[PDB]
């Protein structure tokens, strides 16, 4: 525990001076004996001495980019999906042996009270989840980079499962307070909302507004072991200053704007409500960038001194706002502007699912913010101009690519806007950017080539290696030193060590180890037992039609008849476990989780079975059991139909953290198997053409159900009632679905992932070429690290240089 | 400045940590540098440094508690009117000379620090204040006491003035955080609203509840240089752990119960919200005090252990909820939970007036909390079958006496239901305690003598002289020394002083230092010019037709008109100073402001007048204001119609501060005047007696403008629109009322009220035997010192003795 290396030097005055504020915090801040104290005080206690270690870099590093002046990178999102704070602080200060030590003396596990912190669950998925990796990376490469977003006051809700199915509660994330932020009331800023516009003397004025206030709550971002601290601002909406009890409680409604995180992943829900956030965010923002920008020495030199990265279309208000402020308030030529204001903006597009894609009504543009829809209406005839002029009488081309979308209720295209607006446009792994340049953004492409890049995920190896799987970045450490964890493509290494019996050894003992544990948080938090001796087959991310739970299932129902059909025949023991949310309104979603949960309630109690399949519902999936669970897992299920995820990154955490890939050649699942070689990975299943060619014939699932008597057999389980037997009819809608309405085609995977899933068992069955392939994985991870994806936005985009650099 | 020897010791180390922990709460705490830091950031710096110096006293002083586990005080409340606690903190820990010092050392000025701080304005007026007080001196007496109540996201609204108009804001005291509080989310208990009552096997049961959760916040509650800190505890609503979106936004409504403190004063409004909040504060505390109860060594013990002191009506609620819990929750017998409940409960009367007293309407009562309209209805069936017992056949007095309330709407009578439900009930001055034996509680002190009681009002010496008026402090001790300072009967050797020509030198001086110190606040904040060489006549308090601030507006007029029948005619130059709240319903006192800053646009812009006469209204009259006008008064306007102010506080610290007081027999200003002697105080007009005469003829107000020529002038002004003239009509309703529905009888006392005040000028005149009449007041105020009222509520009430001695 404490001789792990990598966490860093217990010093004798260290534990001391720990020890000594962890007592004084617990007196004057937390105003508690030894006495009444509780782990929560005790956890408390450690966070804000913890937290005095960053103050001191923290007001360093920005006095740093004060006096350097170098380039500000601003990342707008509507999510920070950051996790908890204690151990990253440690593990980037180098303090996590000291701390280990410290409480160890005081009498206290330090693992135990890391537990009580709530997670700052701001985002849904992968795509918060990015912006906190990349928060991560660009302090770690020295970047003068700022995170922008909402403070949610309740983040992704927390998850209960109850008679199988899913239950939302209200994430009360900041109940006990938030020991990591500092409130800056001080720094308030009003966003303005509704009213109209006046064109007078000096030009356009937007009037009869209604304001909003914006608080700042900034957050330190630590860099790993470079002294740079940066800065993550959220915002949050307050009621202007200036009968009388009703006017005091309606302050609520302008309030409501920064209440709840939307839960929509890869899904656009077009109401007003969020549409105010993402101004909210915006408005605010921006006037932070324009006001530091004239502290900082006419607005010919913006773009050479901001960066503005849209996080998906959410911020992509951005554009127009921008445009607002220096046409308006700054009384700039539009002309002048729009330079300004392309060079500025960059946008980051994470999906090709038609409704995920933010197309809002003018109508609400207009009522909410009419300034900003004329500015949308004059973008896009200028850009249309443009397109005349680039493909004279191509008629449809225009109405392809206007901004303005016709039909029953006329909408503003988001990304149509954010491409015109914006000098690059990139998808998140290879595969995506080239389907983007290719259909999606086809057109735009022709336009302006050049505004097309790529810049595939990552993930940060302190999160999702050292802090999550010390064990591993311990025996890595042990071989290659120290250097890998900022420059994780020394992980190439390890391939030197395929033939090394002690790693061979260690590598397989960590995972043993982590697997243990994962069996006894489940026993400790839900009573629930797991077969240690079992393969951990694990799919953990957000319910999905097009992530394929329910392929899953249908491969876990052929497991469970093979066995009732031959009783006696061995197979590789599993555990298979499924968890991640559901969006409230997503009924098949919720539907999903309920089948995942009753094949539960069939396989976990039939005496046949016993201990040789278990099938698992993980409640409440979330940043910190994903650094729970990922080290513990054997297989890493990432079976997206081919052409739908963007990238992923759960995939890139499983990768790292020692599990096999079983997977679809998908988003990065694709430069995953080449940097790996595909001989190291489970490929199965239609490739992006064979889908392709499936459309152009039309899917039809009637022919597989036809075709394939196991198949079958398990649609007739489903349909008559066997995995329901209270309720025979509950998985129609699931089954109707399948047979007549899967643009996933779920059915045409179904055979080549069953085959490729007894490949699986085949290798596991061999202990030693198991874990030789789990290193040939693990040693070819580095591509995958955020650093390298930072870097390269850096590079190719802000047009700043990244460095590890250390500060004094 | 740091001369002041009553401010304590600038010790040297004292001062070098004071600045140590200054710097040490800018870096870590506020996380600022001497380069970004503004004056706030100061103050906060200064509030934690200064807080942690009552840390380690709070939780020794609790602790103590504990051990000695003597009979507990429990103060509760709908307002805690506490102001700001920087200084009141500085004073009470000996530290003020101390910060002062390090303050100045480090390029500071701690009074300009101070400003900043917002007033924890948890109150409407004297009832909040009292409270206040209270708190102030039961830790001062080393009494083991516990102040209870809300805490209100929005205190007593921040009042503008704007084209003369009352305009209510919300205050907003919280926006930069509160830095003497903590936060106590661990300790959060359930509220029940709603659902019904199950009368089954046990017994009854509630139930298909709804909750509210009660956060308590506690701050801290310095005694003087004693030791001891005590606690007050204030609750927070927040919303229950367990579409969707829809569903966290509807928080809020849960939450909206601790929103805003009602802004009426001396006026009952039946609102639900009101009620809820009423509950709230009832339900959580009993929680505690049953907790605390059961973990101090069987409910026979109870109330040697527990009083609970009700501050009006308004926790009323503490008499069926303590009975409900008892018997439904700890399963006793009716008979010894009522016995219990008495001997626990104790009930605090504030006015006469039968609209300021609380009815609740059955209806609401049977929704919102049904056990406990239960209970109502059996206490008073039992209380009922006493009076009958007492009085036989007395079937009136039993009509009388019910805590039903018959008629159209069918309401709960919570001052019976407190006199019924406790051991003690007191009024709050001598002519008060008695009004209510005589009149209005007749019945119940005819059934209960030995239950009535008087506690005369009284007002910390802390903030009320040391604190706001150290000059006057000093002078005092110069002579006296410090004892005095919690122990106020000590004045009354200032009588020695008569005749001392450097003590009336030096009254005198402090005076005129006050008043060029006010001059300068108002130069400062609001670029008012006021004649430092004035008679400065105030009357502060909130704005109420009993307390009359219309007979001051006639006077004022009346100077007026004698100044320009008679220009060459000297008069004695006066600042006349009307300040206070209005109710926002109450439309009557927001037509009075409106009159005052109308006579103030006529009489301050006419050339004849000049600086002989000014009128000005005081905006946001609050507990920082009273601090800083009080001090600088000559004149205290105490001017209620006799039998309506039921002590009044305001004239205590105007005596207190060397202001001679003019008032009519009313309330505490009876026992002021016997304290000084009647020939020491302005009294003038009709006494109780007098006012029921008029009563039982019929008061007509046309008699009194028939025979007086001068009072006819001004109606016929007010009538006429000459204060008005751009809306002649506007003072209709104020004419109307006063000549046909005068409740108050302002033209009764209006010849004698003029004559009075000639009288004040006369004596102003003679500036030596002005202040000696001064002096005359101050050495006799002692007895309106809260330490005097709460030692009397210790030994005539809760039946504990107070100490001054300092702990360890
Ligand atoms: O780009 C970050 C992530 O955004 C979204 O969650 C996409 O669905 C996912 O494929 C991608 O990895
Ligand atoms: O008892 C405290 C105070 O309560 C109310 O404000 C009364 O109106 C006042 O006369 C009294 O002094």
């Amino acid at each position: 525990r404490k001789q792990i290396s990598v966490r860093g030097l217990a010093g004798v005055e260290n534990v001391t001076e720990l020890k000594k504020n962890f007592n004084r915090h617990l007196h004057f801040t937390l105003v508690k004996d030894r006495n009444v104290a509780t782990p929560r005080d005790y956890y408390f206690a450690l966070a804000h001495t913890v937290r005095d270690h960053l103050v001191g870099r923290w007001i360093r590093t920005q006095q740093h980019y004060y006096e350097k002046d170098p380039k500000r990178i601003y990342y707008l999102s509507l999510e920070f999906y950051m996790g908890r704070t204690l151990q990253n602080t440690m593990v980037n200060l180098a303090l996590e042996n000291a701390c280990d030590e410290a409480t160890y003396q005081l009498g206290l596990d330090m693992e135990e009270l890391e537990e009580i912190e709530e997670d700052a669950g701001l985002g849904n998925g992968g795509l918060g989840r990015l912006a906190a990796c990349f928060l991560d990376s660009m302090a770690t490469l020295g970047l003068a980079a700022y995170g922008y977003g909402i403070r949610y006051e309740f983040g992704i809700f927390n998850q209960k499962i109850c008679g199988g199915w899913q239950m939302e509660e209200a994430d009360d994330w900041l109940r006990y307070g938030n020991p990591w932020e500092k409130a800056r009331p001080e720094f308030t800023l009003p966003v303005h909302f509704y009213g109209r516009v006046e064109h007078t003397s000096q030009g356009a004025k937007w009037v009869d507004t209604q304001v909003v206030l914006a608080m700042p709550y900034d957050t330190p971002v630590p860099g790993y072991r470079n002294n740079v601290v940066n800065t993550m601002r959220l915002w949050s909406a307050k009621a202007p200053n200036d009968g009388y009890i009703q006017a005091v409680l309606d302050r609520n409604l302008a309030e409501n704007i920064s209440r709840v995180l939307y839960p929509n992943d890869n899904f656009f829900e077009g109401k007003e409500l969020r549409l105010k956030q993402e101004y909210f965010v915006v408005a605010a923002t921006l006037q932070d960038i324009i006001r530091r920008f004239k502290s900082s020495k006419n607005f010919d030199a913006f773009p050479d001194k901001v960066a503005i990265q849209l996080n998906d279309t959410h911020p992509s208000l951005a554009i127009p706002e921008l445009m607002r402020v220096l046409v308006d308030l700054e009384r700039l030529d539009w002309d002048k502007a729009w330079e300004v204001t392309v060079k500025t903006c960059a946008y980051t597009n994470h999906t090709v699912l038609p409704e995920a894609l933010e197309r809002w009504p003018v109508h609400l543009l207009e009522t909410l913010l009419p300034r900003h829809l004329q500015i949308i209406y004059e973008i896009n005839q200028r850009f249309l101009n443009r397109v005349a002029a680039a493909f004279p009488g191509d008629v449809d081309r225009l109405r392809r690519m206007s901004l303005v979308e016709e039909g029953a209720v006329k909408r503003i295209n988001m990304a149509h806007l954010c491409i015109a607006g914006s000098h690059a446009v990139n998808g998140v792994a290879r595969i995506h950017s080239e389907i983007l340049k290719k259909t999606i953004f086809k057109d735009f492409y022709e336009l302006e080539p050049h505004k097309f890049q790529n810049k595939t995920n990552g993930i940060t190896p302190r999160r999702w290696l050292v802090l999550c799987n010390p064990g591993l970045a311990e025996i890595i450490a042990e071989r290659i030193g120290e250097e890998y964890i900022s420059d994780l493509d020394q992980l190439r290494k390890l391939l030197s060590y395929v033939d090394d019996e002690a790693f061979i050894r260690d590598v397989a003992k960590v995972k043993q180890e982590n697997k243990l544990k994962f069996a006894a948080y489940l026993e400790r938090e839900y009573k629930v037992h797991i077969n240690p001796n079992s393969l951990f087959d694990v799919q953990v991310k957000r319910i999905h039609e097009y992530k394929r739970q329910l392929l899953n299932c249908l491969h876990v129902i052929t497991l469970y008849n093979r066995i009732k059909k031959e009783p006696n025949k061995f197979v590789v023991p599993r555990t298979v476990m499924i968890g991640g949310k559901a969006a409230p309104g997503y009924h098949m979603a919720k539907m999903i989780i309920k089948l995942i949960t009753a094949i539960g309630d069939v396989v976990n109690h039939d005496p046949v079975v016993g201990d040789r399949l278990r099938v698992i519902f993980l409640e409440n999936y979330r940043v910190s059991l994903a650094e729970k669970v990922i080290p513990a897992a054997d297989l890493s299920e990432q079976i997206s139909t081919a052409g739908t995820e963007a990238s992923g990154t759960g995939n890139m955490k499983f990768m790292l953290n020692g599990a096999l890939t079983i997977g679809t050649m998908d988003g990065a699942n694709v430069e995953m198997a080449e940097e790996a070689g595909e001989e190291n990975f489970f490929i199965f299943g239609m490739r992006v053409e064979d889908v392709d060619r499936l459309d152009q014939r039309g899917y039809n699932a009637q022919e597989y159900y036809d075709r394939i008597p196991e198949l079958r057999q398990i649609i007739e389980q489903l349909s008559s009632g066997f995995f329901s037997p209270k309720q025979p009819d509950l998985f129609k809608d699931i089954v109707n679905m399948l047979m007549h309405h899967d643009r996933f085609k779920v059915f045409a995977d179904y055979e080549e992932y069953v085959k490729c899933q007894e490949r699986v068992s085949a290798l596991y069955k061999n202990p030693r070429e198991w874990t030789r392939m789990v290193i040939r994985n693990i040693a070819t991870s580095g591509k995958f690290s955020s650093d390298r994806t930072i870097a390269q936005y850096a590079r190719e985009i802000w047009g700043v240089e990244p460095s590890r650099q250390r500060l004094p």
